[PDB]
């Protein structure tokens, strides 16, 4: 009754059909064999995956809640083991993300974003205009957000503890989405006995978990109920609202992996977005003059910009739309499970089997993008140069599970880009033309090639 596929052997399921470029391409190349809705045995699992905006659309949106499961990730789970916003299921994730959702909602993100913006802007114009790469201060703006959410505080650039933890950080993100990991997605049950990078990224995250644990613990010891700081306050005082009741879900360890969760998926995609972004617009200077242009119309050279211009500047809107589409950065999904028995166009999926929504192959839909794999602004304006959002578009996914921090996100994603624009022009070693836009490493998130630029100040 599952959806159809090749036939697993024991133990090693659908590995003699599976692709030695790694998941994404094993899944891609299934699908032209066996349509946009299949099942495959990863190890001795069965996997159902989504291809096409629509079948996507259809669990994701049309049975919403059927669809609302969350699975594991192979090489993570040691961690998270079920903890946490982003792995836990049932009633533990709808009370942390109603929790979650309420708190970061509630100085304003876009005060902070702001703030930010204009200590990445007074650090470029120090260099002078030199070859930089900019992956470090990338993950130094984007950690700053959530360390100012979370911590109610944010680090210098030079920090040297910080930056030893940023390195341990970001470095932890390539070994996920490394080969083998990807193998130990597979054969974990075996490989969890032998070294690899299964060890690695446990003990990275430890170290980080570690350091939350005494941000905790000087937390409460500085707490004011009154004026709650950020977060973590806000978590502290919900744990004792709910001293005594067992059943709840408020404890120590959701409290620190809740938080680690919060930096695990706000921090890599969000600055890798970024990266790539300022990539494409090196090998397009025609799109980067006329966003530019845009900043000069709706903004000016003078104050910061805010997220209220971002409706006012349809052109930047889509070519940041267009930046995450073909971005592509987490290419397969965050796995889901079906909360029970499900019925699906023709098939019935048990309850509790995994699904990996690809979401590559909605951002490459040449139903909804008339270029997929081109860099095309064109796929979010209509004929008036209006932003016109399109059914295609869905980088943060679907649903119930939708990105927690979308609206985070985005706004980013617009004050970055549009205050670092407004202060510098950019140029590169490397002529547009000879620009290489594959990513080096691809996994559950994809890695642009890293390249030098210089940051211009101007006028
Ligand atoms: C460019 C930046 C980002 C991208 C592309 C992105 C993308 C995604 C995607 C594809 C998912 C999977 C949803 C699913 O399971 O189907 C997700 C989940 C999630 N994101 Fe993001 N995300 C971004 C930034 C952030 C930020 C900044 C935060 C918080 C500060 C955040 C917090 C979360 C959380 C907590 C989940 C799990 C949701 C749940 O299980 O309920 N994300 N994100
Ligand atoms: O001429 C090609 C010959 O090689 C074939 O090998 C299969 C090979 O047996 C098979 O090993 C190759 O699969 C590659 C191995 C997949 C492992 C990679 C996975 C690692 C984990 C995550 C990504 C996927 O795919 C081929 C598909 O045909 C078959 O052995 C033959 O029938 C065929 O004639
Ligand atoms: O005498 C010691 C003085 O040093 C303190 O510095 C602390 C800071 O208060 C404490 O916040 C700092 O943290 C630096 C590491 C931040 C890492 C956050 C990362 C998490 C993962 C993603 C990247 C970001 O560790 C420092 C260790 O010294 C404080 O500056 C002073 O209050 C204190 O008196």
């Amino acid at each position: 009754k599952l959806p159809p596929g090749p036939s697993p052997l024991p133990v090693l399921g659908n590995l003699l059909q599976m692709d030695r470029k790694g998941l994404l391409r094993s899944f891609l190349r299934l699908r032209e064999k066996y349509g946009d809705v299949f099942t495959v045995y990863l190890g001795s699992r069965p996997v159902v995956v989504l291809c096409g905006t629509d079948a996507i659309r259809e669990a994701l949106v049309d049975q919403a809640e059927a669809f609302s499961g969350r699975g594991k990730i192979a090489v993570v789970d040691p961690i998270f083991q079920g903890y946490g916003v982003i792995f836990a299921n049932g009633e533990r994730w709808r009370a942390l993300r109603r929790f979650s959702l309420a708190t970061m909602r509630d100085r304003s993100v876009e005060e902070r974003i702001q703030e930010e913006a204009r200590c990445l802007v007074e650090e470029l114009r120090k260099s002078k205009g030199a070859l930089l790469d900019n992956t470090l201060l990338f993950h130094s703006i984007t950690s700053n957000i959530i360390c100012s959410i979370v911590f109610g505080k944010r680090f210098d650039y030079k920090d040297p503890v910080f930056l030893r933890l940023l390195d341990l950080w970001f470095q932890s993100f390539s070994l996920i989405s490394s080969f083998s990991s990807q193998v130990f997605e597979l054969f974990s049950g075996f490989l969890k006995y032998f070294p690899g990078t299964h060890r690695q990224i446990y003990r990275n995250l430890q170290e980080i978990n570690t350091f939350i644990g005494q941000s905790v613990e000087k937390h409460r010891a500085t707490l004011d109920p009154s004026n709650p700081r950020d977060f973590i306050d806000v978590y502290l005082l919900r744990m004792e609202k709910d001293k005594s009741d067992p059943s709840s879900e408020f404890h120590h360890q959701n409290l620190i992996l809740t938080v680690l969760s919060l930096f695990f998926a706000g921090t890599e995609t969000t600055s890798t977005t970024l990266r790539y972004g300022f990539l494409l617009m090196l090998k397009y200077p025609h799109v980067t003059e006329r966003v530019q242009k845009e900043i000069e119309q709706v903004i000016g050279s003078h104050r910061p910009p805010a997220l209220d211009d971002r409706a006012k500047m349809p052109y930047t809107d889509a070519v940041i739309h267009e930046i995450q589409r073909l971005g592509d950065l987490i290419p397969f999904g965050v796995p889901h499970t079906v909360t029970k028995d499900t019925q699906f166009r023709g098939y019935v999926i048990p309850k509790n089997t995994e699904v990996f929504p690809v979401l590559s192959s909605a951002l490459h839909d040449p139903r909804y993008f008339e270029t997929p794999n081109t860099f095309n602004p064109g796929h979010f304006l209509d004929a008036n140069g209006a932003l016109k959002r399109n059914e295609g578009f869905m980088p943060f996914s679907l649903g119930k599970r939708i990105c927690l921090g979308e609206g985070i996100a985005r706004t980013e994603l617009f004050l970055f880009f549009t205050t670092i624009l407004q202060n510098f022009s950019i140029a590169s070693p490397v002529p547009p033309e000879d620009i290489d836009l594959t990513p080096r490493e691809s996994g559950v998130g994809n890695v642009p090639p890293s390249y030098q630029i210089r940051f211009l100040a101007r006028h």
